[PDB]
Protein backbone atom coordinates (compact mmCIF):
# COMPACT_ATOMS: atom_id res chain seq x y z
CA UNK A 1 0.00 0.00 0.00
CA UNK A 2 1.17 3.24 -1.01
CA UNK A 3 1.76 5.53 2.09
CA UNK A 4 1.69 9.39 2.07
CA UNK A 5 3.10 11.40 5.10
CA UNK A 6 3.31 7.95 6.51
CA UNK A 7 -1.41 7.19 6.25
CA UNK A 8 -2.44 4.33 3.48
CA UNK A 9 -3.31 6.77 0.30
CA UNK A 10 -3.61 2.99 -1.70
CA UNK A 11 -4.76 4.51 -5.59
CA UNK A 12 -2.80 1.20 -5.83
CA UNK A 13 -0.29 1.00 -9.29
CA UNK A 14 -2.64 3.05 -11.64
CA UNK A 15 -1.77 6.38 -9.96
CA UNK A 16 1.80 7.04 -8.51
CA UNK A 17 4.44 9.37 -7.95
CA UNK A 18 2.40 10.65 -4.90
CA UNK A 19 2.66 14.15 -3.38
CA UNK A 20 1.03 16.08 -0.40
CA UNK A 21 -1.03 18.69 -1.87
CA UNK A 22 -3.17 19.53 1.71
CA UNK A 23 -5.63 18.00 4.30
CA UNK A 24 -8.79 18.62 5.89
CA UNK A 25 -11.79 17.68 7.95
CA UNK A 26 -12.58 13.93 5.63
CA UNK A 27 -9.34 13.00 4.36
CA UNK A 28 -6.16 14.32 2.32
CA UNK A 29 -5.60 15.55 -1.01
CA UNK A 30 -2.30 14.53 -3.42
CA UNK A 31 -0.81 15.10 -6.53
CA UNK A 32 -0.49 11.93 -8.59
CA UNK A 33 0.97 10.54 -12.10
CA UNK A 34 -2.39 8.73 -13.93
CA UNK A 35 0.07 5.73 -15.55
CA UNK A 36 -3.12 5.16 -17.87
CA UNK A 37 -3.73 8.74 -19.20
CA UNK A 38 -0.46 10.29 -18.93
CA UNK A 39 -1.11 13.30 -17.08
CA UNK A 40 -0.69 14.43 -13.39
CA UNK A 41 -3.93 14.51 -11.28
CA UNK A 42 -5.57 15.08 -7.86
CA UNK A 43 -7.39 12.47 -5.90
CA UNK A 44 -9.01 13.07 -2.25
CA UNK A 45 -8.89 10.38 0.37
CA UNK A 46 -12.43 10.50 1.83
CA UNK A 47 -12.67 8.64 5.29
CA UNK A 48 -16.61 9.34 6.52
CA UNK A 49 -17.98 6.18 6.85
CA UNK A 50 -17.68 6.51 11.03
CA UNK A 51 -20.03 9.83 11.64
CA UNK A 52 -23.25 10.64 9.40
CA UNK A 53 -22.87 13.93 9.20
CA UNK A 54 -19.52 12.93 7.09
CA UNK A 55 -21.56 10.58 4.76
CA UNK A 56 -24.17 12.61 4.01
CA UNK A 57 -21.82 15.65 2.54
CA UNK A 58 -19.75 12.64 0.95
CA UNK A 59 -23.09 10.85 -0.50
CA UNK A 60 -24.27 14.85 -1.32
CA UNK A 61 -21.04 16.10 -3.65
CA UNK A 62 -20.78 12.93 -5.25
CA UNK A 63 -24.24 12.52 -6.96
CA UNK A 64 -24.02 16.51 -7.81
CA UNK A 65 -20.46 16.15 -9.46
CA UNK A 66 -21.45 12.94 -11.11
CA UNK A 67 -25.06 14.70 -12.50
CA UNK A 68 -23.04 17.26 -13.41
CA UNK A 69 -20.90 18.45 -16.22
CA UNK A 70 -19.82 21.74 -17.51
CA UNK A 71 -16.70 23.34 -17.93
CA UNK A 72 -16.27 25.59 -14.91
CA UNK A 73 -17.38 22.86 -12.36
CA UNK A 74 -15.01 20.31 -11.21
CA UNK A 75 -15.69 16.65 -12.58
CA UNK A 76 -15.00 13.67 -11.09
CA UNK A 77 -12.57 11.11 -13.47
CA UNK A 78 -12.42 8.10 -11.37
CA UNK A 79 -13.07 7.04 -7.86
CA UNK A 80 -11.47 4.11 -5.97
CA UNK A 81 -12.89 1.41 -3.54
CA UNK A 82 -13.02 -1.52 -2.47
CA UNK A 83 -15.37 -3.58 -4.38
CA UNK A 84 -17.15 -4.69 -0.81
CA UNK A 85 -19.08 -2.38 1.56
CA UNK A 86 -17.29 -4.59 4.57
CA UNK A 87 -13.93 -4.11 3.01
CA UNK A 88 -14.72 -0.39 2.18
CA UNK A 89 -13.36 2.05 4.49
CA UNK A 90 -12.18 4.62 2.32
CA UNK A 91 -13.01 6.29 -0.72
CA UNK A 92 -10.43 7.91 -3.26
CA UNK A 93 -12.09 10.98 -5.69
CA UNK A 94 -9.95 11.42 -8.98
CA UNK A 95 -9.97 15.03 -10.61
CA UNK A 96 -8.79 17.36 -13.08
CA UNK A 97 -5.14 18.49 -10.98
CA UNK A 98 -5.54 22.46 -11.19
CA UNK A 99 -2.45 24.06 -9.57
CA UNK A 100 -4.19 26.86 -7.70
CA UNK A 101 -7.12 28.14 -6.20
CA UNK A 102 -8.51 32.04 -5.57
CA UNK A 103 -7.94 31.33 -2.10
CA UNK A 104 -4.17 30.92 -2.66
CA UNK A 105 -3.50 33.27 -5.85
CA UNK A 106 -5.27 36.44 -3.83
CA UNK A 107 -3.17 36.44 -1.06
CA UNK A 108 0.36 36.55 -3.33
CA UNK A 109 -1.32 38.11 -6.53
CA UNK A 110 -2.52 40.86 -8.08
CA UNK A 111 -5.26 40.45 -10.33
CA UNK A 112 -5.54 42.66 -13.92
CA UNK A 113 -8.98 44.12 -14.39
CA UNK A 114 -9.39 41.40 -17.61
CA UNK A 115 -8.48 38.47 -15.29
CA UNK A 116 -11.34 39.70 -12.45
CA UNK A 117 -13.86 40.05 -15.92
CA UNK A 118 -12.96 36.41 -16.86
CA UNK A 119 -12.45 34.89 -13.28
CA UNK A 120 -16.23 36.64 -11.99
CA UNK A 121 -17.25 35.29 -16.25
CA UNK A 122 -16.65 31.53 -15.27
CA UNK A 123 -17.65 31.78 -11.86
CA UNK A 124 -21.64 32.85 -13.20
CA UNK A 125 -21.33 30.86 -15.87
CA UNK A 126 -20.48 27.44 -13.67
CA UNK A 127 -23.26 29.32 -11.39
CA UNK A 128 -26.27 29.83 -14.17
CA UNK A 129 -25.31 25.86 -14.81
CA UNK A 130 -26.06 24.91 -10.81
CA UNK A 131 -28.71 26.79 -10.52
CA UNK A 132 -30.37 25.80 -13.68
CA UNK A 133 -30.33 22.27 -12.12
CA UNK A 134 -32.08 23.19 -9.17
CA UNK A 135 -29.40 23.12 -7.09
CA UNK A 136 -27.56 26.09 -4.16
CA UNK A 137 -23.93 25.75 -3.79
CA UNK A 138 -24.11 27.21 -0.05
CA UNK A 139 -20.01 27.52 0.12
CA UNK A 140 -19.03 29.80 -2.45
CA UNK A 141 -15.88 31.10 -1.91
CA UNK A 142 -12.23 31.66 -3.12
CA UNK A 143 -10.85 28.02 -1.89
CA UNK A 144 -13.65 26.64 -3.83
CA UNK A 145 -12.95 28.13 -6.99
CA UNK A 146 -9.82 26.46 -8.48
CA UNK A 147 -7.76 27.24 -11.40
CA UNK A 148 -5.13 25.78 -13.34
CA UNK A 149 -2.10 27.63 -15.10
CA UNK A 150 -4.01 29.09 -18.17
CA UNK A 151 -7.11 30.25 -15.73
CA UNK A 152 -9.80 27.60 -16.57
CA UNK A 153 -11.38 28.15 -13.63
CA UNK A 154 -13.76 25.38 -11.84
CA UNK A 155 -15.84 25.37 -8.76
CA UNK A 156 -15.77 22.62 -6.16
CA UNK A 157 -17.02 21.58 -2.40
CA UNK A 158 -20.72 20.73 -2.86
CA UNK A 159 -20.63 19.43 0.50
CA UNK A 160 -23.36 21.97 1.97
CA UNK A 161 -25.70 22.17 -1.28
CA UNK A 162 -29.27 21.93 -1.27
CA UNK A 163 -32.02 21.63 -4.06
CA UNK A 164 -33.32 25.23 -4.04
CA UNK A 165 -36.46 25.11 -1.33
CA UNK A 166 -37.92 28.69 -1.73
CA UNK A 167 -41.28 27.79 0.00
CA UNK A 168 -39.10 26.55 3.27
CA UNK A 169 -36.57 29.18 3.52
CA UNK A 170 -38.13 31.55 6.64
CA UNK A 171 -36.78 30.96 10.29
CA UNK A 172 -36.12 33.15 13.12
CA UNK A 173 -33.17 35.61 14.42
CA UNK A 174 -29.69 33.84 14.66
CA UNK A 175 -30.21 30.77 13.70
CA UNK A 176 -27.52 28.33 13.64
CA UNK A 177 -25.73 28.14 9.89
CA UNK A 178 -22.53 25.70 8.64
CA UNK A 179 -21.05 27.62 5.97
CA UNK A 180 -17.89 29.97 5.29
CA UNK A 181 -18.88 33.27 7.66
CA UNK A 182 -17.56 36.20 5.27
CA UNK A 183 -19.20 34.94 2.42
CA UNK A 184 -22.88 34.35 4.13
CA UNK A 185 -25.87 36.50 2.77
CA UNK A 186 -27.48 38.96 5.58
CA UNK A 187 -30.81 37.33 5.14
CA UNK A 188 -28.99 33.96 6.84
CA UNK A 189 -28.18 36.67 10.49
CA UNK A 190 -31.81 37.68 10.27
CA UNK A 191 -34.42 34.94 8.85
CA UNK A 192 -33.09 32.90 5.79
CA UNK A 193 -32.16 29.17 6.23
CA UNK A 194 -29.85 29.82 2.96
CA UNK A 195 -32.61 28.08 0.51
CA UNK A 196 -32.86 30.01 -1.65
CA UNK A 197 -30.69 30.93 -5.32
CA UNK A 198 -29.95 34.66 -3.96
CA UNK A 199 -27.68 33.39 -0.86
CA UNK A 200 -24.90 32.46 -4.08
CA UNK A 201 -24.79 35.71 -6.04
CA UNK A 202 -24.01 37.44 -2.76
CA UNK A 203 -21.01 34.64 -2.14
CA UNK A 204 -20.12 35.88 -5.55
CA UNK A 205 -20.86 39.41 -5.00
CA UNK A 206 -18.03 39.12 -1.51
CA UNK A 207 -15.20 37.27 -4.07
CA UNK A 208 -15.77 39.78 -6.68
CA UNK A 209 -15.23 42.28 -4.30
CA UNK A 210 -12.48 40.48 -2.48
CA UNK A 211 -10.87 40.27 -6.06
CA UNK A 212 -10.95 43.95 -6.30
CA UNK A 213 -8.35 44.92 -3.28
CA UNK A 214 -7.09 40.82 -1.99
CA UNK A 215 -8.90 41.61 1.18
CA UNK A 216 -12.39 39.78 2.05
CA UNK A 217 -14.46 42.76 1.96
CA UNK A 218 -16.86 41.53 5.31
CA UNK A 219 -14.46 40.23 7.50
CA UNK A 220 -16.96 39.41 10.69
CA UNK A 221 -15.13 37.41 13.48
CA UNK A 222 -18.58 35.89 14.69
CA UNK A 223 -21.96 35.60 14.20
CA UNK A 224 -24.00 39.11 14.42
CA UNK A 225 -19.95 41.04 13.45
CA UNK A 226 -21.09 39.48 10.16
CA UNK A 227 -24.18 41.30 10.05
CA UNK A 228 -21.97 44.36 11.60
CA UNK A 229 -19.94 44.50 8.38
CA UNK A 230 -22.59 44.64 5.98
CA UNK A 231 -24.15 47.44 6.99
CA UNK A 232 -21.15 49.14 7.54
CA UNK A 233 -20.89 49.36 4.04
CA UNK A 234 -24.38 48.90 2.94
CA UNK A 235 -25.32 51.52 5.68
CA UNK A 236 -28.80 51.31 6.81
CA UNK A 237 -31.96 49.16 5.49
CA UNK A 238 -34.10 51.04 3.89
CA UNK A 239 -37.64 51.29 4.90
CA UNK A 240 -39.02 48.89 1.99
CA UNK A 241 -36.30 46.31 2.59
CA UNK A 242 -37.18 46.31 6.50
CA UNK A 243 -41.32 46.05 5.41
CA UNK A 244 -39.67 42.13 3.92
CA UNK A 245 -38.35 41.40 7.44
CA UNK A 246 -42.02 40.61 8.93
CA UNK A 247 -40.03 38.32 12.07
CA UNK A 248 -39.69 40.38 15.06
CA UNK A 249 -36.37 39.77 16.31
CA UNK A 250 -34.80 40.56 13.08
CA UNK A 251 -36.46 43.24 12.92
CA UNK A 252 -36.03 45.33 16.03
CA UNK A 253 -32.72 43.84 16.20
CA UNK A 254 -32.23 46.11 12.85
CA UNK A 255 -33.82 49.34 14.39
CA UNK A 256 -31.97 49.40 17.34
CA UNK A 257 -29.02 50.11 15.32
CA UNK A 258 -27.90 53.56 15.04
CA UNK A 259 -28.17 55.05 10.71
CA UNK A 260 -24.93 54.64 8.61
CA UNK A 261 -25.20 56.07 5.23
CA UNK A 262 -24.42 53.81 2.16
CA UNK A 263 -20.77 54.17 1.66
CA UNK A 264 -20.60 54.10 -2.26
CA UNK A 265 -18.36 51.70 -3.93
CA UNK A 266 -15.61 54.34 -5.42
CA UNK A 267 -14.91 55.01 -2.34
CA UNK A 268 -13.79 51.58 -1.33
CA UNK A 269 -12.46 50.72 -4.50
CA UNK A 270 -10.91 53.91 -6.79
CA UNK A 271 -8.78 52.04 -9.09
CA UNK A 272 -12.11 49.51 -10.02
CA UNK A 273 -13.76 49.41 -13.69
CA UNK A 274 -16.84 50.99 -12.76
CA UNK A 275 -19.16 48.67 -14.84
CA UNK A 276 -17.65 46.06 -12.18
CA UNK A 277 -18.66 48.30 -9.23
CA UNK A 278 -21.51 48.68 -11.12
CA UNK A 279 -22.02 44.99 -10.63
CA UNK A 280 -20.61 44.53 -7.48
CA UNK A 281 -23.61 46.96 -6.25
CA UNK A 282 -26.86 44.73 -7.69
CA UNK A 283 -24.43 41.88 -6.45
CA UNK A 284 -24.58 42.73 -2.82
CA UNK A 285 -28.37 44.14 -2.16
CA UNK A 286 -29.47 43.73 1.17
CA UNK A 287 -32.83 43.23 -0.36
CA UNK A 288 -32.32 39.16 -1.56
CA UNK A 289 -35.48 39.86 -3.77
CA UNK A 290 -33.89 43.31 -5.26
CA UNK A 291 -30.62 40.96 -5.99
CA UNK A 292 -29.31 40.61 -9.26
CA UNK A 293 -29.98 36.90 -10.31
CA UNK A 294 -26.98 35.16 -12.52
CA UNK A 295 -28.02 35.16 -16.01
CA UNK A 296 -28.62 39.27 -15.46
CA UNK A 297 -25.28 39.62 -13.94
CA UNK A 298 -24.01 37.25 -17.24
CA UNK A 299 -25.27 40.11 -19.63
CA UNK A 300 -23.97 42.98 -17.44
CA UNK A 301 -21.90 45.21 -19.41
CA UNK A 302 -18.89 44.61 -17.62
CA UNK A 303 -19.16 40.53 -19.01
CA UNK A 304 -20.51 41.88 -22.48
CA UNK A 305 -16.97 40.16 -24.00
CA UNK A 306 -17.35 37.51 -22.76
CA UNK A 307 -21.03 36.88 -22.93
CA UNK A 308 -22.71 34.51 -24.94
CA UNK A 309 -26.40 32.52 -23.44
CA UNK A 310 -25.79 29.87 -26.22
CA UNK A 311 -22.07 29.35 -24.76
CA UNK A 312 -23.88 28.98 -21.11
CA UNK A 313 -25.56 26.18 -21.30
CA UNK A 314 -27.99 24.92 -18.61
CA UNK A 315 -28.42 21.22 -16.78
CA UNK A 316 -30.26 18.31 -18.27
CA UNK A 317 -31.50 17.03 -15.84
CA UNK A 318 -32.68 19.26 -12.47
CA UNK A 319 -33.01 17.95 -9.02
CA UNK A 320 -36.39 17.88 -8.78
CA UNK A 321 -36.83 17.05 -5.37
CA UNK A 322 -34.69 17.46 -1.65
CA UNK A 323 -32.37 14.62 -0.80
CA UNK A 324 -34.05 12.89 1.64
CA UNK A 325 -30.83 12.25 3.97
CA UNK A 326 -31.32 14.32 7.11
CA UNK A 327 -31.67 11.06 9.58
CA UNK A 328 -30.66 8.17 7.26
CA UNK A 329 -27.96 6.15 9.45
CA UNK A 330 -24.63 6.02 8.36
CA UNK A 331 -24.96 2.58 7.68
CA UNK A 332 -27.89 3.03 4.85
CA UNK A 333 -25.13 6.10 3.58
CA UNK A 334 -21.98 4.02 3.22
CA UNK A 335 -24.80 1.82 1.11
CA UNK A 336 -25.84 4.91 -1.29
CA UNK A 337 -22.16 5.91 -1.79
CA UNK A 338 -21.28 2.09 -2.61
CA UNK A 339 -23.86 2.33 -5.11
CA UNK A 340 -22.99 5.70 -5.95
CA UNK A 341 -19.74 4.65 -6.85
CA UNK A 342 -20.12 1.43 -9.00
CA UNK A 343 -20.05 2.98 -12.53
CA UNK A 344 -16.08 3.16 -11.60
CA UNK A 345 -15.57 -0.32 -10.94
CA UNK A 346 -13.66 -2.75 -13.74
N1 LIG B 1 -8.83 19.13 -8.20
C1 LIG B 1 -7.86 19.64 -7.43
N2 LIG B 1 -6.68 19.94 -8.00
C2 LIG B 1 -5.70 20.45 -7.24
N3 LIG B 1 -5.70 20.74 -5.94
C3 LIG B 1 -6.89 20.44 -5.39
C4 LIG B 1 -7.99 19.90 -6.04
N4 LIG B 1 -9.03 19.72 -5.14
C5 LIG B 1 -8.56 20.16 -3.99
N5 LIG B 1 -7.24 20.59 -4.07
C6 LIG B 1 -6.39 21.20 -3.00
O1 LIG B 1 -6.22 20.29 -1.94
C7 LIG B 1 -6.23 20.98 -0.66
C8 LIG B 1 -7.37 20.46 0.18
O2 LIG B 1 -8.48 21.37 0.01
P1 LIG B 1 -9.95 20.92 -0.48
O3 LIG B 1 -9.97 19.46 -0.78
O4 LIG B 1 -10.45 21.88 -1.52
O5 LIG B 1 -10.72 21.15 0.91
P2 LIG B 1 -11.29 20.08 1.96
O6 LIG B 1 -11.48 20.87 3.22
O7 LIG B 1 -10.32 18.92 1.99
N6 LIG B 1 -12.71 19.74 1.17
P3 LIG B 1 -13.43 20.45 -0.14
O8 LIG B 1 -13.50 21.96 -0.06
O9 LIG B 1 -14.83 19.93 -0.28
O10 LIG B 1 -12.76 20.11 -1.46
C9 LIG B 1 -6.33 22.48 -0.98
O11 LIG B 1 -5.05 23.08 -0.94
C10 LIG B 1 -7.00 22.47 -2.37
O12 LIG B 1 -6.79 23.66 -3.10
Amino acid sequence: AAAAGPQVFDVGPRYTNLSYIGEGAYGMVCSAYDNLNKVRVAIKKISPFEHQTYCQRTLREIKILLRFRHENIIGINDIIRAPTIEQMKDVYIVQDLMETDLYKLLKTQHLSNDHICYFLYQILRGLKYIHSANVLHRDLKPSNLLLNTTCDLKICDFGLARVADPDHDHTGFLTEYVAARWYRAPEIMLNSKGYTKSIDIWSVGCILAEMLSNRPIFPGKHYLDQLNHILGILGSPSQEDLNCIINLKARNYLLSLPHKNKVPWNRLFPNADSKALDLLDKMLTFNPHKRIEVEQALAHPYLEQYYDPSDEPIAEAPFKFDMELDDLPKEKLKELIFEETARFQP
